[PDB]
């Protein structure tokens, strides 16, 4: 009951910087984004200037803490090998699971086609999320496999 648009996904947000543009995902009431994108330099959001609360160059994980009361996604708890990757253009593609942090792409495409989609959260067909996109893997510019961080790893950083 009511009128609304773009109801396909509500846990995915879009953010653009002065020289780079990536996306962020709300997980466990905490917004997570890629660190190589923002980097040490801070970035102004919708509320205004903010300070990075979580940082990790080795894990390429960074984000901010949000207040409770907002819907959040959960880790995958159904052993779903097939996962869908969210792209900046709202595209959907099935990906086979070939490792905890590394997988294989069904359709081989150039890095440029999959460029500008960092932060795209991967959600299994059950509805739960497995992690977020981090870096693309290619031999001569063609991406055949993809690497992403699991949600469990993010929890370890938040605890510390
Ligand atoms: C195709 C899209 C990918 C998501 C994406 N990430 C990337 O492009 C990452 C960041 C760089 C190199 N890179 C890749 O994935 C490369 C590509 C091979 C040809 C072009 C580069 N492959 C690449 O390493 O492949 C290796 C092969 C084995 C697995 C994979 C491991 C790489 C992990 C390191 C990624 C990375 N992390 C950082 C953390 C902190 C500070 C700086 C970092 C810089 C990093 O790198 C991206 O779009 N990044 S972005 O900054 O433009 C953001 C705005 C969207
Ligand atoms: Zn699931």
């Amino acid at each position: 009951t009511g009128r609304d648009k773009n109801q396909v996904e509500g846990e995915v947000q879009v953010v653009s910087t002065a020289t780079q543009s990536f996306l962020a995902t709300c997980v466990n009431g905490v917004c997570w984004t890629v660190y190589h994108g923002a980097g040490s330099k801070t970035l102004a959001g919708p509320k205004g200037p903010i300070t990075q609360m979580y940082t990790n160059v080795d894990q390429d994980l960074v984000g901010w803490q949000a207040p409770p009361g907002a819907r959040s996604l959960t880790p995958c708890t159904c052993g779903s090998s097939d996962l869908y990757l969210v792209t900046r253009h709202a595209d959907v593609i099935p990906v086979r699971r070939r490792g905890d942090s590394r997988g294989s792409l069904l359709s081989p495409r150039p890095v440029s086609y999959l460029k500008g989609s960092s932060g795209g959260p991967l959600l299994c067909p059950s509805g739960h999320a497995v992690g977020i996109f981090r870096a693309a893997v290619c031999t001569r510019g063609v991406a055949k496999a993809v690497d992403f961080v699991p949600v469990e790893s993010m929890e370890t950083t938040m605890r510390a």
